[PDB]
């Protein structure tokens, strides 16, 4: 009875197995962009993907990663919100069964279709596993997914999810770069929060971009032909693998921009 996101084993569940789904700093949040304030001490917001090298894509039965080798100093968030670097080590989505829904962040209440992570490790900590017992040991950069116009950049994902159909499987995914999936403006929105699938650590610094990238409905239609069974079981699509808004708990919420 593995949790997941059904009437018996989704959100409202898991603070049984995992308590801290209960606690001060959980992610994602409703964005409420007139009570975020403007804070004209975050330095500038650095991206630096030129040399980002992926090894793979896995179906981890919730949804897909795309993972890096993050062995070496290559990829990497700092500036803003952050205090030292941040090494990507996978992205991942998390998508709706319908366009109307399916990011985990709200604007103004507003559900963009899909909802990008790029999850990232504070390198003072030596490695991911280290940095996921501190409370500034990750930074997320999440952006939004509305329907639209197709990503280009976004394809090389879509086609090879035919390929890993179903949980456990993986596909070699070089040279894939993560420079395609950006928006231009970095204008963001920052606060402290949490991991949103179980085990739910409260470790991450959310950096939130406020231009949504467009995907077209061909690109998202083929992330819901995914499947959270393994082959040979029964099909449940993988759609709707979202956590809702949680309380925000007198948490500040920063804009980068005015
Ligand atoms: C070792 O690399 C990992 C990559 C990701 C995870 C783990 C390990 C352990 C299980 N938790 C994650 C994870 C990362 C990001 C999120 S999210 N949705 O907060 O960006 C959720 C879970
Ligand atoms: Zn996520």
């Amino acid at each position: 009875h593995h949790w997941g996101y059904g009437k018996h084993n989704g959100p409202e569940h898991w603070h049984k197995d995992f308590p801290i789904a209960k606690g001060e700093r959980q992610s994602p949040v409703d964005i409420d962009t007139h009570t975020a304030k403007y804070d004209p001490s975050l330095k500038p917001l650095s991206v630096s993907y030129d040399q980002a090298t992926s090894l793979r894509i896995l179906n981890n039965g919730h949804a897909f990663n795309v993972e890096f080798d993050d062995s070496q100093d290559k990829a990497v968030l700092k500036g803003g919100p952050l205090d030292g670097t941040y090494r990507l080590i996978q992205f991942h989505f998390h998508w709706g069964s319908l366009d109307g829904q399916g990011s985990e962040h709200t604007v103004d209440k507003k559900k963009y279709a899909a909802e990008l992570h790029l999850v990232h490790w504070n390198t003072k900590y030596g490695d991911f596993g280290k940095a996921v017992q501190q409370p500034d040991g990750l930074a997320v950069l999440g952006i939004f997914l509305k329907v639209g116009s197709a990503k280009p950049g976004l394809q090389k994902v879509v086609d090879v999810l035919d390929s890993i159909k179903t949980k456990g499987k993986s596909a070699d995914f070089t040279n894939f770069d993560p420079r395609g999936l950006l928006p231009e403006s970095l204008d963001y929105w920052t606060y402290p929060g949490s991991l949103t699938t179980p085990p739910l650590l409260e470790c991450v610094t959310w950096i939130v971009l406020k231009e949504p990238i467009s995907v077209s409905s061909e690109q998202v239609l083929k992330f819901r032909k995914l499947n959270f069974n393994g082959e040979g079981e029964p099909e449940e699509l993988m759609v709707d693998n979202w956590r809702p808004a949680q309380p925000l708990k007198n948490r500040q919420i920063k804009a980068s921009f005015k």
